[PDB]
């Protein structure tokens, strides 16, 4: 009769949400999960971390969301997922604290009632779903800030496939809060359409 708060790396779901917490700072940061499709988090003086609420199947659905996002520092707001064969992360950042992401430019695509920047990246030898890796990022970083609205995924996907960047068989989706060597908090509710 309480929300579960968690401190350790895991996936699992929560009220009917899959949840995914990852970091690399144990103890320095925490996800709050409450009723329905909303979570917290609560960071200070962090390593790495991502943490969010959304889907054991991701795919082209529609995300609509609504958040209080107060970074100290170096955050991301954003829906961030995987792919298979190839492994694959992507990242679709609608909003961000000191730092804006940025990589391999290749042209940007216009949805949602905002013009996303899209990049590709490489991360080496990273946390995956398939243990430490390398492996592309793909990104659409909005090309100025927002903390709700709707995020129709499709079109994301289409922008990067006419790039180029090829995606893998799904898995998760969230809708999450990332951090790197900053302090902060979020709340975030989600809903898919």
């Amino acid at each position: 009769h309480m929300d579960t708060t968690i401190t350790q790396n895991q996936t699992g779901y929560d009220n009917g949400y899959f949840y995914s917490f990852w970091t690399d700072a144990p103890g320095t940061v925490s996800m709050t999960l409450h009723s329905g499709g909303s979570y917290s988090t609560s960071w200070r003086n962090t390593g790495h971390f991502k943490a969010g609420k959304g889907w054991s199947t991701g795919g082209r659905r529609t995300v609509t969301y609504n958040a209080s996002f107060n970074p100290s520092g170096d955050a991301y707001l954003t829906l961030y997922g995987w792919t298979r064969n190839p492994l694959v992360s992507y990242l679709i950042v609608e909003s961000w604290g000191t730092y804006r992401p940025t990589g391999t430019y290749k042209g940007t695509v216009t949805t949602d009632g905002g013009t996303y920047d899209i990049y590709e990246t490489w991360r080496y030898n990273a946390p995956s779903i398939e243990g430490t890796r390398t492996f592309q990022i793909f990104w659409s970083v909005r090309q100025q800030k927002r903390t709700s609205g709707t995020i129709t995924i499709g079109n994301h996907f289409d922008a990067w496939a006419r790039a180029g960047m090829n995606l893998g068989s799904h898995d998760y989706q969230i809708m999450a809060t990332k951090g790197w060597q900053s302090s902060g908090s979020s709340t975030v509710s989600i809903s898919e359409g």
